[PDB]
RNA sequence: CUAUGGUCGGA
RNA sequence: UCCGACC
RNA sequence: CUAUGGUCGGA
RNA sequence: CCGACC
């Protein structure tokens, strides 16, 4: 224990006032927000009484603005607001809607502050809605607190003297988060699970340099509210000990490694859509899992079994797929894995199987939440994948001709390039055709969750978005440098991210999800892939796999067998399961474990069936793996060891359920090498330009080892890793960052590595080539139409010096607002900002009510604004572009619009923004218009 | 009536003699509109121009072509991208009956058609077709002239014994074909006759199009067909197969003579019957179907085309084992119709008229309904299956659209569903508009929808809404669709690689196939029902099981039926093949699963009244002894002797009626007048080909004797809307349509005729205009004076009103109402082209809100739609909750609603 | 230095 | 860029 | 008097 | 309404 860091501790958290306890908890959580960000003490007495507005409340705004009245927080801006459904919810509907569950999160970072009498700095996160799991549907997703608070074991200079002084700080942190309760919002909350969030960005409000995080589940065990011994307000005392017992089942699991019974609280905490239970006589617990036919006692069925059509029918009703699932990733009591459909029932009774592959635990099956189908995802419709970095030497070493497979990858790249080039060149030439690209180059989803399309500002959010609609009121790309602008930075980002990152693609390849035969129809080597609709690559199509060779992988990829090639044979029996790829149940060991230790649980594999990448393959026996338990140590403390200590009993238990979390969670803090070790591995592979050697296979160990750290319990300490790399690695410790890492080459002579090839001798030259040709066939900004208004009131100018003053100050306004957004809290912000005092400039008889049109509501909808805009744009068009654009950007296009439309041409449009972005571009139109001109 | 035949065609003059043939068809087109007689200005611009309307200007003295074809005519040699012009004319029985011309001539403007390997050949120019009522014609406004028939001979002899002129070339016809009732241009039978241009004013003895070379049509038809090889053949057929020449067919490649295998044999049954196993179907390479993908911009592969190689016509289909690059077509016997050398490159060019696409669902045939009852074990389980899915989909479809109309988004889809606009959008480029609204209602409603207006809440839109669902439902009513959505229509291949037994077929999609609840990508391990149209026959609708064969994988979109057995099964499905036939595949058990299958009929013998005139070639050239001359001779006889055969009447369609009506009377398929009345339509169907002559004494022979009720047969109940039988419908087609269909269907039209809280004319939102300037009226007599005689104009526009063409007048006037300073400048906006896009329109239209929608409802909705749409849109959008978008009317036009967000929002 | 790849969802 | 699950 | 069904485009 | 095709 050091007391320097304790006392810091001693009050971190924010306190909660008596008037604020009569508050519901979604009020008190947002209250709290407000007052902490805008400095007011909750327990200052100087101004507090309860509203009872705020117990009747639909939006949180109401509640704010009454506290707003006191000066106190009058000067700052509204900080982030929960959506008022979810604030519905959390009042009325029990925290929980549609399987969704308002979250109470919060993120910590360390307080600049030195001063002994907080250690840490708190902002409590907005009420929000996220997916909900087994224990939230169990216990109430009010009684759970996520916090990402920064690590004590970093060893970054960021972390405060304090900590990093005073030896013993780890472990008074630790003991500070699992040893007792800790109070928030009337609630007292306890610690149970923790998981690394990774190196985070430490919260600018608070302070710049990233810092490891760690995220901690907290339950609340009691409550002012609570009542010793189902409503929200009303819920029952009951400690994480027990909690605990109900999911893991302690009493007949004391036998595991406590490290991994920890592991598994991740189950009830995976986020997955209920679909329904189960009856006991509905549930075939298999004990014996799928065995090698060869006697070698393999499992072959790792963490896939198989389930009833009419299970799956119901999985597709209750989630509206509009087709029936073939296989499904899900949890079921202890069982965690995949789920496929049985081809052989014929009949409508509910039924699933589960194997001890798949309990992790071992379950009763008697609660219905232990006998609940979770679903966390469905096999779903194929999309085409890509390579990346580490297939790349893979490839390169199992191939037969290297050089064949290095320029034959690299033609892959300098086609696809120059053909995504060649199509946004030919469509840039008409709008139809332009529109019909960009909307299937990437919104629906942000347009179904706003149910508008987005805007910042006076243009829409997405620059996608932004050319569609400019083109939707008729502004061409060919004619107007704004839009063109536009596609020059979406197209050079898209070439920068295949400079940064190679990722090839592939369309004869695909991520898919891993399922068993466990029908015996596959023979060994012999796999079965079926799709749901027609998979399309461009110069064919196909809705099966059948007569070909097939590379199947998966990621990580380290060592020589991780890809395998195999012949995909179509099975008739196999037909109904479509969207998965099935491996065979017979040979010595299953595919699966070939690639990367893979199972039937979850795993996606990389199918490619491109012939110029695939026979150009060798396969690859499974390596010798070192035996590094020197460097690697793993404990395996059982519970019951760790209940030796307090003795039997339900006490013993619970003493030990509180050991085996505060164990855990030291072990969970301790540092993680995985990348230091991956990122080795690449440099000293690249050096040695092989991924074969036997350096290459040791480190391939390691990293599959320290992946699985926390399931297996592996201590892995700095030491290790030198001891390590001494001993067993030729005494090299630092070595050379590769020359792919680099934006330019900076090496001697050509380049010699294959990544190096592709990205400085196959892209760059391609890329800054076509960039060229297609700036070639890329146009001002100025246009007559746009600016017709100014010439209107310019005229009106003649006529009256009142209407001269309006335009006088207009254009002043106008170049006061370019000035702040030359100066001008993130980038968003910063535009609302000068978006605000953009939509200031206002009028302010005749004239000026037909210029406001005040019974409109909108006032962008009026002929003012219209003015504004086009005045703006004679003022700027040549001089600030981006201002014109990204503030008046909406008028301009109605301007646009307006005056494209020619007498007895049809009629244009005014949509609503709901029903706009419903809409979507129709194919079939596009080339039957282009087919009438051509 | 040959002295009127003496003038028929319009006269050519010396001054049009040095002309363009494209100018001199658009010229005496032209001087026909305008009946200026022919019998010398010749204005030299035409020969170089570019458009027609320019070469027209010059005739300023006293149905036009597009200007893609007239240049394509003038400088493309009549052939652009395939498509050749075509010069069609439509002929008329004149009214008069003078012993003045007994046709009148009205020649259709130059068009693009698809091209034929005879115009490819020898030039779309050499070809001329033309529409003429039929000489054996028995309706009454056929002119006494004819009528008296002293003259069908004679009219013959004008078509087919010499010459015609028209636009300075010499022209002989060489086919006929018939074009079916045809109303008269301002209803009779009317034969299509093909001309050709043997000699012209132009043309050189012993290319350009203005440079052809004599050549005589006898010549042409032995460059098609090889006469001299195929004196065998009956003249009839051979005169047939004229038609594969002139079939529009899309040409792909031209293959050499090493790269075509030529088979001696069909695929036979292994059997020994000998029956032939691939009629029409032979295969080609994997090479050679890339390139029809590559010249036909197809997005995937062709497994199977239909088309025509020399003298191959049918189906050819990848061999699955082919695994090179070279390209290779396979020939039959059954597929060539005459013995061709396949030495020119026209007659070795692939010429591929269709492609094997996505499938699509078929529903059920009214002939179907009979056999099906006929064939199945229990016929009142097949009853009530197909009668309760009647009753499911009937209901399905009512109440989709009823939770629809609830939500505006999810009204929308349905009526994109209902109807697609996309062929009327493309051609017009916007959404075509009458007055201030769409023309279209369920566009009009989509518009409105677009700017905020809900049917719901806006009686406008229930009105017009309430009406599409009570035309569909009429629609319903009138005739008896059944759906099943586990069916379609698939291209029928034959197996070359016998995997399949001889009760198994298999059927891969290129694509999802999607029911209502399931998808499929391959029918394996299930029955089906395959049949063919026309099925009359008990047989016609046979039972197969559906085995996915993994060797046959890669032919999609395609049905392949066993090599193996005695006889094919296409020719169980009405006397079907492999050349181009589809087959009605129904993998709906309710549908399969009742049905036993039925061997195929003894038909009877009906030569007596169907005989077949088998004379040969080579027979009709013995009556003209030996030599080109003598086969010159019987070239033209042919012609001759085939244009009466063919103009003879067709009774197939009486014919049909007839067995429709005698075996609803008896309720049975399966009688002996029903298979008799089966083997005679279906002989009937091939009759050109069989040279089948049948009369009226022949059908009335056979009525008389075999099929009895020489006597007008009553039409069938369910040919009516509602049932005048007694007791309740016993026919399964009269049940389905009046005992289960019709009450369904009225229930739900209760429903909606059965029916505060409800949809009103009024909005606050569209008087918001009035209301401003009323404010400014009160304050101001300046702007009240031009606000009254707005009011008062408008109310002189509405009674102008009254109640396409109309309406269009009263908009104009609608239009007019403008003004008659700074005020009115800023109301009338003139830099704006579209003065419907100012304010002064969005005041009108409010003004005449406020005055007319309790009164005149209507007047405001087809003047203002528009501008009450944008008032809409503007008054409904919100500060910062998105911004309303101003599509332009193209762009606008190429949006269809997305049916993932439909669904998607619903949900939230 | 510095501390992994991949699938998908979000605002 | 940020945030959240998954292997 | 009346004079067929089906698949595919369309204007 | 006018075009292919079986
Ligand atoms: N964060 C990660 N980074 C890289 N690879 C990962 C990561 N997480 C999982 N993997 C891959 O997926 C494997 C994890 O396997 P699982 O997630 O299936 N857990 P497993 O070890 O099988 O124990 P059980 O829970 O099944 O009893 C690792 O070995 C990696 O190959
Ligand atoms: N106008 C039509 N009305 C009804 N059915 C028709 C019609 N035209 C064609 N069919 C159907 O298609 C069949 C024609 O078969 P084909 O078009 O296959 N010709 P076919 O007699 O076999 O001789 P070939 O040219 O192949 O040597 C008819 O028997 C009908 O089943
Ligand atoms: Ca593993
Ligand atoms: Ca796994
Ligand atoms: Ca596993
Ligand atoms: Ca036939
Ligand atoms: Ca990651």
């Amino acid at each position: 224990h050091a007391p320097v860091v304790a006392a810091r501790l001693r009050n971190i958290w924010p306190k909660f006032p008596k008037w604020l306890h009569e508050a519901p908890l979604a009020v008190a959580w947002e209250v709290t927000r407000l007052f902490m960000h805008c400095k007011v003490d909750l327990e200052d007495e100087s101004l507090l009484k309860y509203d009872p507005s705020w117990s009747t409340a639909r939006d949180v705004t109401d509640i704010w603005k009454t506290l707003y009245r006191l000066d106190a927080f009058r000067g700052k801006p509204f900080p982030e607001k929960p959506p008022n459904d979810v604030f519905v919810t959390a009042m009325t509907g029990n925290f929980e809607s549609k399987g969704s569950a308002v979250v109470l999160s919060a993120v910590l970072d360390y307080n600049p502050d030195n001063s002994p009498t907080p250690l840490y700095l708190v902002k409590l996160k907005p009420l929000m809605f996220e997916q909900g799991c087994r224990l939230t549907r169990r216990f109430g997703p009010d009684r759970f607190f996520e916090i990402l608070i920064p690590s004590p074991t970093s060893t970054s200079p960021s972390v405060p003297p304090v900590v990093s002084k005073q030896p013993g700080a780890v472990e008074e942190v630790i003991q500070w988060l699992t040893m007792g309760q800790h109070s928030l919002v009337g609630r007292q909350w306890r610690a149970f699970f923790a998981k690394d969030a990774g190196y985070r960005k430490p919260l600018r409000e608070f302070q710049p340099k990233p810092i490891i995080k760690e995220r901690v589940h907290f339950f609340a065990e009691t409550g002012i509210t609570f009542r010793p011994d189902e409503p929200v307000e009303q819920r029952t005392e009951f400690k994480v000990s027990q909690m605990l017992d109900w999911l893991l089942q302690l009493d007949n699991n004391t036998w595991q490694p406590h490290l991994k019974l920890f592991s598994r609280i991740q189950l009830g905490l995976s986020k997955t859509y209920a679909i329904m239970t189960l009856e006991p006589h509905q549930i075939r617990h298999h004990k014996t899992d799928l065995l090698s036919p060869s006697g070698t006692g393999e499992v072959m069925n790792d963490g896939v079994g198989r389930m009833s059509r009419s299970v799956a029918k119901r999985i597709r009703d209750v989630l509206g797929l509009g087709d029936v699932p073939s296989a499904v990733q899900g949890r079921f009591g202890s069982a965690k894995g995949m789920w496929v459909i049985d081809v052989d029932d014929t009949g409508d009774e509910d039924w699933i199987e589960t194997y001890p592959s798949q309990r992790k635990w071992e379950c009763d099956f008697v609660d219905k939440h232990q006998r609940t189908l979770e679903v966390r995802s469905v096999a779903s419709e194929l999309k085409s994948a890509g390579l990346n970095l580490q297939l790349l030497p893979v490839l390169e070493d199992r191939a037969r001709d290297k050089v064949k497979m290095r320029q034959a990858i690299g033609d892959r790249l300098i086609n696809d390039l120059q053909r995504q080039f060649s199509e946004q060149k030919h469509a840039l030439n008409r709008p139809v055709e332009f529109r019909q690209w960009v909307y299937e180059s990437y919104s629906r989803a942000t347009r179904v969750s706003h149910g508008r399309v987005p805007f910042l500002a006076g243009l829409p959010d997405s620059q996608e978005e932004t050319l569609n609609f400019l083109m939707n009121s008729g502004f061409d790309p060919k004619k107007q440098k704004y839009l063109q602008d536009i596609a020059w930075d979406l197209q050079k980002r898209k070439c920068d991210t295949l400079k940064s990152k190679l990722n090839i693609r592939v369309g004869r390849s695909a991520y898919i999800y891993m399922i068993a035969d466990f029908w015996g129809v596959l023979e060994e080597n012999e796999v079965h892939v079926g799709f749901s609709s027609k998979f399309r690559d461009e110069e064919e199509s196909f809705t099966l796999l059948s007569d070909c060779d097939v590379l199947v992988a998966r990621s990580p990829a380290h060592f020589p067998s991780d890809i395998q090639r195999v012949r995909a044979v179509f099975k008739p029996e196999l037909h109904s399961l479509k969207d998965v790829i099935i491996f065979s149940t017979k040979g010595d060991v299953p595919l699966a474990k070939k690639l990367s230790g893979g199972d039937y649980d979850g795993d996606m594999a990389w199918v490619c069936w491109d012939p110029e990448i695939v026979d150009g393959f060798v396969n690859a026996e499974m390596p010798l793996e070192p035996d590094l338990s020197r460097y690697l140590k793993k404990d395996k403390t059982t519970f019951k060891q760790l209940m030796a200590s307090h003795g039997t009993g339900s006490a013993a238990k619970e003493q030990t359920t509180y050991d085996m979390i505060q164990k855990s969670f030291h072990f969970a803090l301790q540092p993680n090498f995985l990348g230091m070790c991956t990122n080795y591995k690449e440099r000293l592979c690249y050096i040695n330009n092989s991924v074969s050697n036997k350096p290459a296979i040791i480190l391939s160990s390691l990293v599959g080892n320290l992946v699985d750290q926390s399931k297996q319990g592996i201590v892995f300490n700095e030491a290790s890793w030198a001891q390590l790399r001494r001993e067993l690695l030729g005494g090299a410790l630092s070595l050379p960052d590769p020359m792919y890492k680099s934006d330019s080459w900076l090496g001697r002579g050509e380049p010699t590595h294959i990544i190096d090839y592709l990205k400085f001798s196959i892209a760059r030259p391609a890329i800054d080539k076509e960039l060229e040709a297609f700036h070639n066939a890329m146009a001002h900004f100025w246009d007559p139409d746009l600016a017709s208004y100014y010439t209107f009131f310019k005229e009106i100018s003649d006529k009256s010096r009142s209407s001269a003053l309006l335009f006088t100050t207009l254009k002043n306004r106008i170049g006061e607002v370019e000035k702040e957004y030359g100066r001008l809290d993130p980038y968003p912000v910063r535009v609302n900002q000068v978006y605000e005092k953009w939509c200031a400039i206002t009028p302010e008889s005749k004239v000026i009510r037909l210029l406001e049109l005040s019974f409109l509501a909108d006032r962008e909808m009026n002929t003012w604004a219209l003015l504004r805009a086009s005045t703006a744009f004679k003022l700027y068009y040549h001089k600030s572009p981006k201002f014109v654009w990204q503030m008046a950007g909406r008028q301009l296009a109605y301007i646009k619009a307006q005056m494209t439309s020619r007498p007895g041409e049809g009629a244009p449009a005014l949509m609503t923004a709901f029903m706009y972005a419903g809409l979507m571009p129709d194919k079939k139109f596009t080339k039957q218009y282009v087919a009438r001109l051509e």
